[PDB]
């Protein structure tokens, strides 16, 4: 499912992510754009590693869900990487509430980093009343 804008903001907030270990919306609405343009489906296999990424939060394989196919991976969120494929984002939602809990806090994702980190992104949630 592609979410729109803020229909994804709504949801997350239901879900409890609103300042979630101190993660404003905006700041994962800000992740799940640019991770995946809002694409539930959403995947990337990364050759490098054998690798790959799922869902709306580009979740990585080597470490947090399993799929079976990726080299001594580890799978933190106990959940089959299909369960980031769901048209609903409870259960990926879950997963990215774990891996924020590590030391890293949001920063864990690249992307986040490299488009949201000391941004503007007030526009990811003007209008959604949230």
């Amino acid at each position: 499912k592609v979410f729109e804008r803020c229909e994804l903001a709504r949801t997350l907030k239901r879900l409890g992510m609103d300042g979630y270990r101190g993660i404003s919306l905006a700041n994962w609405m800000c992740l799940a754009k640019w991770e995946s343009g809002y694409n539930t489906r959403a995947t990337n296999y990364n050759a490098g590693d054998r690798s790959t990424d799922y869902g709306i939060f580009a979740i990585n394989s080597r470490y947090w869900c399993n799929d079976g196919k990726t080299p001594g991976a580890v799978n933190a969120c106990h959940l089959s990487c299909s369960a980031l494929l769901q048209d609903n984002i409870a259960d990926a939602v879950a997963c990215a509430k774990r891996v924020v809990r590590d030391p890293q806090g949001i920063r864990a994702w690249v992307a986040w980093r490299n488009r949201c980190q000391n941004r503007d992104v007030r526009q990811y949630v003007q209008g959604c009343g949230v």
